[PDB]
C-alpha cells in the first residue's frame, strides 16, 4: 500500500505486487456474503439478500444465477460489474453448446471467464473488474470455484466470499467434513451464514440454489422447503453465538 | 474523498471505491426529483418541472419520456447525457421488436441501459454518465426500476430520483402500502412531491405519466384530470407541513 | 472552480460538476450578443455585428446563417467552433432530405447538432465546442432553440447568447408577451439589443433574419426596410437609457 | 497566461480561453510582415523579403504563392508549417475542379483550410499550426481573408500579419479609402510596408502579386514595373518618417 | 531501485535497466518453488503443493502441466498471469503439429513463449507477465529450460524457481552430477526440495512429473511410487539438517 | 529555454515556439560539417570525412549520398535519423518515375522530404528527426537545399550545415561571388572547409560531389582529381589562417 | 544524464541528446564481450562464454548465431531483446531470398535490423532494444558490421562490444594490420580477448565462428582446431599481461 506504485494497473511495486488488483479486493469485501459448499450428492450455493429498505421489490431480488442447466453461479463486489460478467458466462455457456455441440464444463467456464478478467489486468486503458464470483455446478462430479478480481481461479470443498469472508472460512475450516450429507452440508452452510451475520436466520433473507448430482439441474428452494433447515440451523447457531 | 485516487475512472481507492462514479452520483442529486410508485393496477411517474423562468416554452418540456407503448421513464442529472440515454432506450426498444419481433420487456430494457452505462465506467478515455434513470412499465406485472450513473440496477416498489431523494425516500419508508390502490398511490405520490418541495402542489408544475395493467399501454395526465389529486394532496401536505 | 479537477473533461468534480464544460462557457460569453425572439407569426433573429474596425469587409460579415430553407441560426463563442458547427448543421439538413426525402424539422436538427458536441464532451482526447447556438425556424408552429458547449438543449419564446444575456433575458422577463405581433416582437427585439449595448441602435451594425409561417422561407431584412423599426426601438431605448 | 491551463490544447482555462493557441499566435507575429489590400479592379498582396544574409539565394525566395490562376496567397509564422498549409490549398484547389469540374471561389478555399486548422485544435495529440494566412483572389467580386492558427476567418478590405500587423492595421484605420484605385491601394500598401519598417522601400526586397477582376488571373509584378511605385511611395513614407 | 526510472516498463534507468522488470521478477520469487533436473535417461520436475489450508481441493492441484505428450511445465509468480502462459504453450504445441504437422520442440515451444513474454516488454499499455516457467521435456535428448518475465530463455542441467531458488541452486551447484541416474536425479532433486523447506518431505505435499528418453512421454509420479524416493530423501535431508 | 514547456513537440511556450525542435537542432550541430556552393555552371557538396580511428573502415564512409542521377545530398545531425531520410528521398525519387515517368527535381524531392519532416513535429507520440539536409542537384538550372529538423525548406547560393556553419557561412557571406566559376566554386568551398577546421586540408580525409549543368549526373571527385584542388585551397587557408 | 529529459525516448535534451538511448547503450557494456576481425581471406567473430555457473547448460550455450550460409552475428545487451533481433535477422535473410531469389548480403541485412531499431527509437510507447550487434560475413568481400540501441550502423576493421569494448579496441588499435593473415587476425583476436579478461585463455570458455572469401559458409571452430590458436595466444596474453 504504497504510493506511487498504486494508481496504475499495470505497474508492479518494488515488492512485486499489483496493488490495483489488491484494491480491487476492497471492493469485493464490502458485498453480501456469499456461501459454496460441496459434498458427495451435490453442491450448494448461499447468499444473503438482507436489504436495508422495504422499498427494493426483494420479491425478485437474485444472488443466485443460473448460468446453464448444471452450472450455478454467486457474486460479490461492484454490482453493475457482477451482472456483466455473469452474462459473460451464459453467452460463453451457450457459444461451447454451438462450437462443441455440448455443454461446458464448471472447470472450463470458470476458466473462460477468468483468463478475461486477467486480461482487464494487464493494459494501461483499463481498470479490473471489483467483483469475485463462486461457480458451482456438476460436471462427473461436484464442483465448487472461487474466483479473483486477478483472474485467479480455485477449487473449493467449501468456501465464501464477502464480508463474512473470514468468519465463514474459519468455521469450515473447524467443521468441515469430507463426506457430509446434501442435508448436513446445506445446514452446516446456514449456520455459517449465521455466524457470519451473527444472528439466528431468517428463510426469506437468504437465498439457496443448488445442483445434485442425480438432475444435473440447477434448482432454488423455496423458503418452504428452507425453513425446516433454518430451523435446525438456527438452532446451533444459536447454542454457538454466545454461550 | 481522497485526492490521489478521485480523478480516472479506472482507479479503484486503497477502500475499494470508484469515486468518480461517486462524484457522477453529485450530479444526480442536483436535478429535479422524479418519483415512481407501483401498485396492484399499475405504475406511476411524477417529475418536478418548475422552471426558473417564464421564457422558457414550459408547455413543451417533458420529464417523463415514452420509451415504447408499455415502457416508461424519467431523468435525472446531467441534461445532455440524459438526452442521450433515453434516445438509446428508445432505439434499443425498436432493436427488440426487429430481432425478437416482439416488445422488450421492462427489465430488459433497464438492463440493456444499464450494460451501457457499466462499460463507460471501466475504461480510460471514457466519462461515467452523470444520470440515475426511473425506468417504469407493464410486463405480466407493473415494474419500477432505477438506475445508477455505474450502472448498478435496483428493482422498487416506490422511490425517487434527485434533490428530493431523502424525503420522498423516507415518506415513502413510513407511508408505503404494499396494497395501494392506482388513486392512493396517485394521491401518496404527489405527496411525497409536496413534502419534497415543502409546499403545496401546483398541477400545472408536475408532469404525471403511468402504465396499468389492463392497458398496458403508457399515457401523460392533463393538469385538469390531475388537478383533483392534486387538490386531495394538498390536503395532506398542508395537514403534515408544519402542524 | 477548485484546481486538480478542472482541467479534464472527464473528470467530475467533488460537487458533480464538469468545469472544463463551464469554462467553455466563459467561451460564449465574450461573443457578440444575439437575441431569438419568437412570435405568434414568426420566429425572428437579431445580432450585434458592430467591429473594431472599418478594414474588416463587414459588408460580407455574417452573424445569422441560413441553415435550410425553413431553418435559421446565430452563434457565440470560438469562431473556427462555430463555422464548423454550422457547416455540420447544413450537412445535417440534407442528409435529411436525403434519407426521408422531406425537410428536416428545427427541433431535430438543434437535437442531432447537440447530440454531437454532447460528444465532445465524454470522451478523453477531445475538447468540447466552446458556442452556443440560437437555431430558429418554422415548422409547424415557430420554433427557437438554444443550445450550449455541453449538449443541452432547451426551447424558448425569447432569449439571447453572448455579453448581453443578462441584460437581455431581465429585459424579455419584464416585458415579453405571449401574444406580440411580428412587428412588435422585431421591435422589442431592437430595444433589447439597445439595452444590451447601453446605446441607440444604427440599422447597419445590427443584422437581422426571419422565418414567418406563411413562407416558411428564411430571409434577412435589408437596413432600408430595418430603419424604420430601428427609428421606432431607438425612441423607448432613449427614454429607458438613463431617465 | 496562467500555469496549469495552458500546456494542452484542449484545456480550456477558467476564464474560457485556450492559451496554446494564443502562444501559437505568438508565432505568427515574428514572421515577416505581409499585407494585403482590395479595391474596386482587384486585389493586391504586398510581402517583405528582406534577408538576412547574401548566401541565401533570394533570387528564388517567395513570399506569395499562387494557389490557383484566380487565388493567392500570403504566409506568416513557422515556415515548414506554412508550406504544408500551402501545399494543402493547391490540392484542396485541384479537388474542386475535379469534384465540381469548376475552380474553387477564394471564400470556399480559405474556409476549407480553416476548417482544417481548426481540427488541429481541439484533439489531444495534436498542434494547432503556428502560422495565418492572407488569402487574395477575384471570384464575382475581389477578395481577401486573413486566417488564424485557431481556424478562425475574416474577410477585410485591407489589413496584415506578421511583426509589422499593429503599424500597418492603424495606419490603414486612418487611411484606406473605400474607393481607392488599384494604383491608389497598390501605392498605400507600399507606404504602410515603409511605416512597418520604418524605412524607405527597396524595389528588389519586397514582393507584390494581385489579381485584378478583368483578368481574373494572378501574377506577380516585376522589380522594374514595381519601381515607379515605390519612387512614390517613398516619397510620403520619408514625408512621414519622422517629421 | 530508484524512483523517477521505475514505473514504466518502457523507460531505461540511468544505468541501463528495467525496473519494472527486475519488479515483476519479485513476484516469482514469492511462488512456491518448483525444481527441474536433467539426467542421461531423462528430465524431472518437482513442485512443492503445500497448502495453508484444507479447504482447498488439493486432490486436484496441479503444480506441473502437461503442455504435449513429451512437453512438461512448472510455474512460479502471478497465479493468473502462469495459468495464461500454459494455456498459451497448449495452443502453440498445437499449432505445429498443425503448420508442420509433427510435435513442436521443447526449445521452439520454450522459445515461442520467452517471445511473447519479450513483447509484453516493450510496449507502453503493456504489463510484463510475473512469472518465470522452467519448461521440460523429450526432443533428440533431454531438455530443461527456464524462463524470466522479461522474456530471456536459459538452458540448464538442473536449478529451480521460487522462494527456494537460492538453496536449490547452491545445493545443486555443489552436488549436481552430469552422470547422475533417473533415480539419483530424482532423489537428488527431492533432497533440494527438502533443505528448502528446512524439512523431511512428505510425499503427498509434493508433485513430480518426468519424461524420459524412452518413452517420450510425460507422466506424474504417484505419491506410492513416490513415497521409496521421499524415504530415501528425508535420509539425507535429515543427515544434513542441522547436524 | 524554459522548463515547463520543453518536453513535449506539441507543447507552444509562451512565447511562441518549439523548443523540442530548437533541442533537435542541436544535435544537428554536433555533426561533421557539410557544404553547399552552387554556381553557374553546376553544384558542389562537400563534406568533413575525418575520423577519430584508423579502425574505421573509412574506405567505405560516405558523407555525401546520391539519390537519383541528377540530384545529390549531405547530412548532419543523429546518425541512424539521416540514414532513413535518405532512404526515403530515394524511395521519393523512385516513386516519382513510376507516377510520373519522369525523374523528380531537386525542388520537389526536398519539398517532400521535408513535409514528410514537418509531420513528425505535429503529432504527441513522435520524435522530431535529429537532423539536416543539404539537397543538391540540377533540374533546368543547378539547385542547392538546407533542410532543418522542423521542415523547414530553404535555398541558397552557398552554404553549411554541422558544427562549422558560423564559419563557413560567414566567409562564404564575405566572398562569395554569383559569378564565380566551378573550380573557384570549388576553391572557395575547400577554403571554407579549411576555416572551418583551421587547418589545411588533406584531400583524403574529405569528400566531394558535384552536379553539373551538362551531364546532369552525379558523380563523386577522386583524391587524384581533387589533390590540385586542396593544393591551391590551402595556400589561401595557410594565407588567412593566423596572418 | 539531466534529469527531466531522460524519462521518455521521444524527448531531446537541451543539448540535442536522446537520454534513453544513451541509456540503453549501458545495458550492452554489461554484457560478454564480443570481438569481430576482419581479414584478407575472411572476418572472425569470437565472442567470451564463460558462465558463472556449472548447472547452465552451457554444452548447448552460443554466442555466436548463423544468419545465412554466409551472414555471422554476436549479441550484447538484454538477453530476450537479443535474441529477438536475431530471429528477426534470419526472418529478414529468408525473405530476400523469396522477394529478390537471391541470398541477402551482408550490408543490406544489418541496414534492415538497423532501420527496425531506428524505428523503436522514435515513437512514445516503444522502448528501444538494449543491444549491439556484430554483423558479419562475406559477400565480394569480408564485411564486419556494429550496430547501436539508437540503429546507428558502422563497418569497421575490427572492433568489440559488451564489456571489453575499450580493452580490446585500443589493442586493436595499437596492433590491428590491414594485411594480416587470417590465423594472425585470429590469433590477433583472442590475444584481444586475452587483455579483455586480464587472464589466459581457455579454448572451452570462448566461442568462434568465421566466414572465409572461398567457402562463403559460415562454421564454427572446434575447440581442439581452437586450442592450437589459444595456446599461441596465450604466450603473448603472458608476456603482455604484467610484465
Amino acid at each position: 500500500p504504497q504510493m506511487g506504485y498504486d494508481r496504475a494497473i499495470t505497474v508492479f511495486s518494488p515488492d512485486g505486487r499489483l496493488f490495483q488488483v489488491e484494491y480491487a479486493r476492497e471492493a469485493v469485501k464490502r458485498g453480501a456474503t456469499a456461501i459454496g459448499i460441496k459434498c458427495k450428492e451435490g453442491v450448494i450455493l448461499i447468499a444473503d439478500k438482507r436489504v436495508g429498505s422495504k422499498l427494493l421489490e426483494k420479491d425478485t431480488i437474485e444472488k443466485i444465477y443460473k448460468i446453464d442447466e448444471h452450472i450455478c453461479a454467486a457474486t460479490s463486489g461492484l454490482v453493475a460489474d457482477a451482472r456483466v460478467l455473469i452474462d459473460r458466462a451464459r453467452i460463453e455457456a451457450q457459444i461451447n453448446r454451438l462450437t462443441y455441440d455440448i455443454p461446458i464444463t464448471v472447470k472450463e467456464l470458470a476458466k473462460k471467464i477468468c483468463d478475461f478478467k486477467q486480461q482487464y489486468t494487464q493494459y494501461g486503458g483499463v481498470r479490473p473488474f471489483g467483483v469475485s464470483l463462486l461457480i458451482a455446478g456438476v460436471n462427473e462430479v461436484p464442483k465448487l470455484y472461487e474466483t479473483d478480481p486477478s483472474g485467479a481461479l480455485l477449487e473449493y470443498k467449501a468456501t465464501a466470499i464477502g464480508m463474512g469472508r473470514m468468519a465463514v472460512t474459519e468455521f469450515f475450516e473447524k467443521e468441515y467434513r469430507d463426506d457430509l450429507s446434501f442435508d448436513d452440508a446445506m445446514v452446516l452452510g446456514l449456520v455459517a451464514m449465521g455466524l457470519s451475520i451473527e444472528s439466528e436466520l431468517v428463510p426469506e433473507n437468504i437465498e439457496v440454489g443448488y445442483v445434485k448430482v442425480d438432475d444435473r439441474t440447477f434448482k432454488e428452494v423455496s423458503p418452504e422447503e428452507l425453513k425446516p433447515y433454518v430451523e435446525r440451523a438456527n438452532e446451533r447457531i444459536r447454542e454457538l453465538l454466545k454461550k
